[PDB]
């Protein structure tokens, strides 16, 4: 067929200059992030609940209101668990859905399962409510250059529903959303009309957050396929310091450090992993401290430093996609 | 409904005095153990084998002969092999099998088949006659202090027969003995009456002791829900460091290092995890020197070593139970 | 020359509970820190200058006006240097002079020697204002606690003069107040009446501050003597941490790192090492990369960096004296 | 004083865009080097000796050739030493009578004193041959654009004599070229008529290369006031590499890595460096294997570092340079 | 002179077999060390006191007890201090006085001077008593080999006193008897009636002893001139480890890893090293936890490590010495 496909693993960044990055960096608010975005999100919202609809109209309202032209679609669905049949809704936000290539940031806006205890409620701030926040607060801070869009390639956000187990992190019982997703993905033909290219040829690279908004981290090269790419961040995020862009910073406590790792981690990316779509891991190594536990609130986010990403991230995809 | 397979989330350890302590490492004594529990392991072991039976046997007496009301099974079951239909027995001593939550200590009873070399038999000292004895070690040491069990928990521990391979490693070829105890146990409702809970629930921690007794080791933090309790050893091992309880030791090679491990070791603990047991996997990396080779005996054992990990293990399973 | 110099030898600290350090965390304030005790030091003020007077002027206000009967001196002297003879002056703020054993804080007050650039200023904000605020946010935040001092132990501010080189780092031109103090106190009977006994003798421990106030700082343990002092700023760094009691904290971003050091900082610790009193130097390694240029601002100060350190200094502080 | 002593402390450089930099790469021909510049230097040449004078005699000869207005200079001496005195020779070769401020690089050019051994004798190819001729070439290189000097900054290079010692390193026996030159400067105004000011003031960094020419060399970032000088390298570095213009290199093979040193090596660099000289030490951490021994040879040198290095000079140097 | 004196520059080593490092193992043994070497070093022994003759005296014993022909001085001398004159006597052992060369092993005899604490009193087991007795021991072990001195070559053992400071370490107050016999040594001429060679022409190496004794020692490659019998010294600890010929070891915690150091440790070296002879500094990096506390006792030492670095010394002097 045509080679569009292969399109992805030829393709360069336009690397921005210094007042690029100085605007990119004024251009984003951690505050407004944090008020308008993020807070909405800090509930207990497990699929099903009240709070999985809360928060998931939360995301299409904050993204309906933009100026660019963001194709929201849920896609419910039903799965077995270790409970029965639940239901289950993975949100897509899409620009230019006929753009046969597309850029994709991803993470997870559900909530694992506890039970109260002692009257506390685990809402999972950095699992993963941070980095729905920041596709959030990318959205909006590059909404003017974004419209540009009225190389065939634009930018897709996934939310997946269901990435955490019920009872107990099998292979079972985890990622209903992103294992759904991959699947009517691969057998979605792309183009339309298409006669064998699917939904996820056209998949560039696939950037997963999850799990950042603690203090420190340190996020690990996992793939050769999409490791030019992590280095960009190493780039990007040495730029941006050697610039002033960043606070309370020091490149020996860099983020992204030239430091690939050993066995794999299990994460809404392994549907896409394994059918062949590069990926981006953007988790941290270790994890966060408060990891599955009642203390992953607010008080324990570093506010600094997910500015410091939002900044890094913003600027990764500009580049990626030529604004 | 009774959410009292989640108490163990929530579980702290009451930690111990620095007279408490003084107290702990003054009542192990290596030696004894050396000469009581372990030189009797120390033989050609493999399942079916004489020594099997013999080993067997020597575990429980040493069990049977201690004051607390422990209760010994020999899950005796048949299993396929490379070499036909097989037999294995494993050994499950418990206290107080009503204790609805219990913490388990565990190894593998059996040593590997290999044939005979310059008169040479292989007899697994580290590969894991050490470990067997250690938990045996410490059962007597303990013994006048898990009498007080009769939150509603207790400790038991178990011995697996089988979890070499007979020819050649793999999941078809392996842990027969845990396997089968993993199945057994997931589908045996605890407790008594119970509906919807299985033993497995009642599992708090399970610490797996393997490859135990060489120079140097080096134990990595190898799962992030058992990551605090990794913690409590790093913890222990520093106070009866500083308070010098421990021979021959230095913080320059401690036992737990702060490093975390990439990838998954195979072993009992795997029936268990993915089940959804936590995991404290106490096997070192890199694996002993002599690993699997005839050299796994008993000259090569360092003493001081494993008499610090009893204590050590002691101090943690003291706190664990809040005796 | 009795035998009282060598109790430094066997000093102890009296650890504090979990509850003692909760008040220490609560009361100190990084913001009247921030304002009161540093804002006011940010000027030009090398050695002669008027604001050498001036900052000069303020500490000893920040200090007259607390309860603990603090007794200044001034220790005015004159020196060569590469611009001619120049005059200097320590500020020595003792807490029971009689008190004959003292554990001494200290930092260097001047600002080096540099010709305006773009009309900007070198003001030192990490080289050393943070250092002298810190030092007098810890005499504040710990007055209370300190007016119990009328063992014989007290504790001693210095804030050194001169320490920066005018021209060129050299023995000639560097540290032209504690070379000049050291030799000082290293003749002059301690306590009065002495006869074999110097000042220094009675100088248990000298916790040398500086170039603290950048993010991501590490600090080593340089000496032999006095690493188990080292060590309990690993231990309070990590209880605080456990705590919950930092903020945007990380363990695998510690700041006292077990890490040995080979070559020597040259720093005003210099002669009174060499006159063998025991010397932890907390001054990070690397340097603050605004080290000795216009931005060692405070725009580029870590706020909460320094509330960190504030709180284990005000805490080791306090188990040092037994309070 | 006047202000110009401090303009090298807020010197940036003219960064060099692609184009330019393959400009450069391209400019270099290690060949051209390795043959002209660098075999006739591989002769015993300690001092006094005929390899001194014709080694002396080459290094000129390569400079006269050269279009630019090079100002040569011996300064023959006389010290002192261990074998009675002896007389030494220094070669200067510099641009611009009056550059007020001046980049050095400079390089020992005498060769350590061994009696002959299997009929071998001592060379240095890297200590410090390869260095020398590193520094020809890249006058060579770079005359056409170093024309271009008739900011009052220009170039200098020297070529210390006496730097090994004749028995037994110590002070009184090393670095004889060296301590006399810069006692020497230390000592001349500069700029000519000055009343306050030293050829010292003038020298903004000293770039002084030894022991290079071995295979995998590491340099670590010696000194804080000429880390920001260590960072460009770096940068060079990379970006050389990014382009495909270096051979044999990958970044798990980098030279310059960011690894400070502890404690200090004595090189010809000592003299400036307590006379406030600010000073780039490219010396490698470890020395190299053949480093005093008649192994130090061509044979034993890697051609694919130094083509390397050169271009990474070179370029560090035009970018010094605003040219 | 002549090039007798650079013969230590080309020395090549005899290396030993397998079967030959076999009969060296059985040839040590710690046990009888342990008894009659160094428990009798075990005692208060600072310079003058009793326990100084006591063992001094004591060396001297266990020397002349064996057969090889040892050639015992005794350097007794007056030396300024805090305190006063003093009297201070080394212990020199010769094999060969007029042998030109002389591999020298040297540790130190003396004890630091500690009041008594709780009844507790300082006797400096690591420090350096161990020392001493490796070097006793080394010497009843090879006896029959060493005779075979009837290479102009042979060996050299010395204990120094006073190398502790009196009050506090520095210049002034230290290595009393290396200064004292490092410049008396060259100062006198060898072989005798030579006219420009001194004995410490014919200090081939120095193999200085210090801080030996503890778990887990690590010593670092210290000087360039020295690091090919360094890494003899990591070849010997090798293989005796690969023929099971080293007791409770692993390569994972090697004795000598090829990491080189930064700065410098004073110790009884320095007074030969700033005259040029060849150093190998057996002294730990880290030190001991106990040095210079009261813990520094014999209850603390590791036996299994001194007995396998007894094996590696007794090893590398063999080899040196072509026996
Ligand atoms: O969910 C989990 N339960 C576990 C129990 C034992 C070991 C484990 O690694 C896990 C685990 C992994 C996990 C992986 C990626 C995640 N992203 C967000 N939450 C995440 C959790
Ligand atoms: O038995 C084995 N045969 C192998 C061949 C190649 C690679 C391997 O990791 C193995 C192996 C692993 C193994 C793992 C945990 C064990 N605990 C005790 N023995 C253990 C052995
Ligand atoms: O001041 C300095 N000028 C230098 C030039 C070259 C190398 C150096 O280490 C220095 C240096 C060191 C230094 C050390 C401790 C200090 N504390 C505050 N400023 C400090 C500076
Ligand atoms: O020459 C030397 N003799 C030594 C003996 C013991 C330790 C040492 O570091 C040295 C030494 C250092 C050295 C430093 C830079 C050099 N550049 C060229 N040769 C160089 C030598
Ligand atoms: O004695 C000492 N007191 C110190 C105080 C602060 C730092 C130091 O490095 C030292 C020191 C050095 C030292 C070096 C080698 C020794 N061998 C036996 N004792 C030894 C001691
Ligand atoms: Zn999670
Ligand atoms: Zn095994
Ligand atoms: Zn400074
Ligand atoms: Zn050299
Ligand atoms: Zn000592």
């Amino acid at each position: 067929a045509s080679a569009w496909p292969e399109e992805k693993n030829y393709h360069q960044p336009a690397i921005l200059n210094s007042s690029a990055l100085r605007q990119i960096a004024e251009g984003t608010s951690i505050s407004e992030m944090w008020q308008n975005d993020l807070q909405p999100l800090l509930i207990e919202r497990y699929p099903g609940s009240p709070g999985s609809y809360a928060a998931r109209q939360h995301i299409m309202q904050r993204i309906q209101r933009l100026q660019a032209d963001w194709v929201l679609e849920i896609d419910t669905f039903l799965s077995q668990t270790p409970y029965g049949y639940r239901s289950f809704s993975n949100i897509i936000s899409t620009l230019n859905p006929t753009a046969k290539r597309h850029l994709v940031l991803a993470c997870h806006y559900d909530s694992k399962y506890f039970s109260h205890w002692n009257n506390r409620v685990f809402v999972g701030a950095t699992d993963s409510a941070v980095p729905c926040a920041m596709m959030l607060e990318l959205a909006r801070a590059l909404d003017k250059k974004l419209l540009s869009l009225k190389p065939d390639l634009s930018l897709q956000l996934i939310f997946f529903d269901g990435e955490e187990a019920f009872l107990h992190w099998s292979p079972q019982d985890s990622l209903y959303g992103s294992r759904h997703l991959a699947a009517k993905m691969a057998s979605t033909p792309h183009p339309p009309g298409a006669r064998g290219t699917s939904q996820l040829h056209g998949m560039d690279l696939l950037v997963l957050l999850d799990l950042i908004g603690a203090p420190n981290p340190t996020f690990p090269n996992f793939f050769p396929n999409s490791a030019r790419w992590f280095e960009r961040l190493q780039a990007i995020e040495h730029e941006l310091h050697e610039l002033g862009l960043l606070k309370d910073h020091s490149l020996e406590g860099r983020y992204f450090q030239n430091y690939s790792y050993g066995g794999v981690i299990q994460d809404d990316h392994i549907p896409f992993l394994r059918r062949g779509v590069p990926v981006l891991h953007l988790i941290p190594s270790p994890f966060p401290e408060v990891w599955h536990t009642m203390d992953d609130n607010e008080e324990n986010l570093d506010e600094s430093t997910i500015d410091n990403l939002n900044k890094i991230l913003q600027v990764f995809v500009l580049e990626y996609l030529h604004l």
